[PDB]
């Protein structure tokens, strides 16, 4: 029926629907640190999300999102891999039921307990629904985060959620400074992907950032309070939203640093 993460609907099943599932540069991926190239000819990246503007946040049915104004160049990535000016759009999470798994890319195999996906879309397609038809439309910055103290800056996100407990559900989310949720250092490994959630298109420029964010356990403990059913449903709490790594096929990813 409809896609999701259940046993009957999982990521195993969804190449019936999105053929593109079995495609050539799908992500995530296992970072094999060994195997990735240091490439000197990558530029630092420039992230600038002092004019940031969060607008809203919602549960979807599958994650929640973090959503920005980008009508204008506000916050924006450049720099890195990249070619032109990507506007951030919206952020999400994806995350366990343990806290031994729920990151979507690995490092040496070794899983994290969640991860953070900033979504930007490429400024000369003109909007986000033009930008997933190109090759170089958008680019996410992946950061992990592992269990170990709190992260101030997250603690706004994880107060509204009893708010947005269901799918369907939003709440305004106004003033919300994604700068809170940087790791110290910019170091990055880098490859061409897709989205993880369908449709998979692919379309994009993965920036995976080395240094991963410490949450506290109450914090990661509120992420699974959520539902993926919508309201008056039968309870299934959002919990292990992930899809595992896939065949890295002709691809080389890049490091930034040695
Ligand atoms: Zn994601």
């Amino acid at each position: 029926h409809h896609w999701g993460y259940g046993k009957h609907n999982g990521p195993e099943h969804w190449h019936k629907d999105f053929p593109i599932a079995k495609g050539e540069r799908q992500s995530p991926v296992d970072i094999d640190t060994h195997t990735a190239k240091y490439d000197p000819s990558l530029k630092p990246l420039s992230v600038s999300y002092d004019q940031a503007t969060s607008l809203r946040i919602l549960n979807n049915g599958h994650a929640f999102n973090v959503e920005f104004d980008d009508s204008q160049d506000k916050a924006v990535l450049k720099g890195g891999p990249l070619d032109g000016t990507y506007r951030l759009i919206q952020f999400h999470f994806h995350w366990g039921s343990l806290d031994g798994q729920g990151s979507e890319h690995t490092v040496d195999k070794k899983k994290y307990a969640a991860e953070l996906h900033l979504v930007h879309w490429n400024t000369k397609y003109g909007d986000f629904g033009k930008a997933v038809q190109q090759p170089d439309g958008l680019a996410v910055l992946g950061i992990f985060l592992k269990v170990g103290s709190a992260k101030p800056g997250l603690q706004k996100v994880v107060d509204v959620l009893d708010s947005i407990k269901t799918k369907g559900k939003s709440a305004d989310f106004t003033n919300f400074d994604p700068r809170g949720l940087l790791p110290e250092s910019l170091d990055y490994w880098t490859y061409p992907g897709s989205l993880t959630t369908p449709p998979l298109l692919e379309c994009v420029t993965w920036i995976v950032l080395k240094e991963p964010i410490s949450v506290s356990s109450e914090q990661v403990l509120k992420f699974r309070k959520l539902n993926f059913n919508g309201e008056g449903e039968p309870e299934e709490l959002m919990v292990d939203n992930w899809r595992p790594a896939q065949p890295l096929k002709n691809r080389q990813i890049k490091a930034s640093f040695k």
